[PDB]
């Protein structure tokens, strides 16, 4: 058996800006919307090879993203991505955001920086839409190295809601319901309950509940593009 073959040949480091814009509010969202709970939990995550799984959909959640879903706490989390040691370059956090939803004049959207190499070239996290059973956003596995040698400028995602496996409550105020055995991960939809807050009888897409910006703010050592990046972002 031979090693694999490295799947990213960008040479150097890249430091990236994550911004986590929450989109969830009464007003885009209103049914049952919880007005006086509403949060999103603390952010955490982190720049990983590909070695680490933070989670992934149709993966199993860890102890680590469980405690995310159900408490909003990254307390284990943090724990299980530190443990992983040199698979991880970068631990993600940033803050808990009380209400969930603010005009960006009134408070800024959260942040954190984080930095790739060769060999750690991807970025997951999460965080938990509070009050839930068990639901999450979150990116998984985003890759920060290109086909071309070099490092992504700029990564927009929208995003929806992602079900933990761990709780069975159907909407956001629901009584604690331990799911055993743990489930799947899986994306929400809007025919999963009808007292579901996304649900609508016509089905089609959830309205998003975030986006995320990841922007590169740094190059370090020597690059080895193939195509031209003049930029000039690369620290001495
Ligand atoms: C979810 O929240 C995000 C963050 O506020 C929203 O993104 C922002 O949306 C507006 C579009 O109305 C963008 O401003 C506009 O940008 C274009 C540039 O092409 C310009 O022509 C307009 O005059 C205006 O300046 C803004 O760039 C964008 N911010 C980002 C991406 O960080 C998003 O639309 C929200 N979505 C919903 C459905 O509420
Ligand atoms: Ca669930």
């Amino acid at each position: 058996t031979d090693k694999p073959i490295l799947d990213c040949c960008a040479c150097g480091t890249a430091k990236y800006r994550l911004t986590f814009y929450g989109n969830w509010s009464e007003k885009t969202h209103p049914k049952d919307y919880p007005r006086r709970a509403n949060h999103w939990s603390a952010i955490i995550g982190g720049s990983h090879s590909k070695n680490y799984v933070l989670w992934e959909y149709g993966g199993y959640a860890s102890e680590g993203v469980k405690q995310v879903a159900e408490l909003g706490s990254p307390v284990k989390m943090e724990e299980e991505i530190r443990q992983q040691s040199d698979e991880v370059l970068t631990v993600i956090k940033a803050k808990a955001q009380w209400p969930a939803w603010q005009p960006l004049n009134v408070r800024a959207a959260p942040s954190a920086e984080f930095s790739v190499d060769r060999t750690r070239h991807l970025m997951s996290f999460l965080t938990m839409m509070g009050p839930s059973p068990d639901w999450n956003v979150g990116l998984s596995a985003e890759d920060l190295c290109t086909k071309e040698c070099g490092w992504v400028q700029k990564v927009v995602q929208d995003l929806i809601p992602w079900d933990a496996g761990t709780d069975s409550g159907v909407t956001y105020e629901s009584p604690n319901k331990p799911t055993i055995p743990q489930e799947k991960i899986r994306p929400l939809t809007s025919l999963d309950h009808p007292q579901s807050p996304f649900y609508d009888p016509e089905g089609g897409s959830i309205t998003q509940v975030a986006r995320v910006v990841i922007e590169r703010i740094a190059r370090k050592g020597e690059q080895c593009n193939i195509v031209p990046d003049n930029v000039d972002d690369i620290v001495a």
